[PDB]
């Protein structure tokens, strides 16, 4: 009844989409969610609406959208809330737009390990 | 003798720069590095060359540049290695260009907490 939609920027390069896909897989391996889909905002497929529709077609009534972005930007405050009709497609269900990653202590952990070539 | 330079995108919005600054502070609190500076690519200050110079002026001979980005993109593969003269300013100092964040298991942790409004 719950779906998690991971949402990302998307580049013309494939790294960004690879990143989303690997992330989705790892959350699948954690078995917390019935439905788990990804969506990219620009120049990639599947797109955010495609992902939301795909979640709904699988019968999800609460769609948790997580913006996989470090910080808030135009994308997280305008475009995505727009694409989800949260501002200014979906019937019956409620979309739950979550927060970005932000300056989480676990990121400073990752940054340090990254600094040391680890 | 070692400096850590955190490097980020930068938007016209201030969230991105806030993010870098908070991160730099937290790594300062961890007391692992003599010198710790931030630099943004565009739209904001300090810029990446400014940050590198600032590290050098403080007497660092090994500059560890960490790209605070989820994935590789044009920025991490072209522009930043360019700005650091690593491809097509420094004296007798070696710049060490580290990896981005990538699909780290700690990010899937962050994503889950983020999904639950935590
Ligand atoms: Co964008
Ligand atoms: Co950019």
């Amino acid at each position: 009844m719950e779906a998690l939609v991971l949402v990302g920027h998307g580049s013309r390069l494939p790294y960004s989409k690879e990143l989303l896909v690997k992330l989705a897989e790892k959350v699948k391996e954690r078995n917390l969610f019935p439905i788990v889909e990804i969506g990219l905002m620009e120049f990639s497929e599947p797109t955010i609406p495609q992902a939301v529709k795909k979640a709904i077609e699988q019968g999800a009534k609460r769609i948790i959208v997580v913006p996989v972005f470090l910080a808030h930007g135009i994308h997280t405050t305008r475009d995505i809330p727009r694409l989800l009709g949260l501002i200014e497609i979906p019937e019956d269900v409620e979309i739950i737009y979550r927060e970005p990653i932000g300056a989480d202590d676990r990121i400073v952990d990752i940054i340090i390990d990254r600094a040391f070539g680890r």
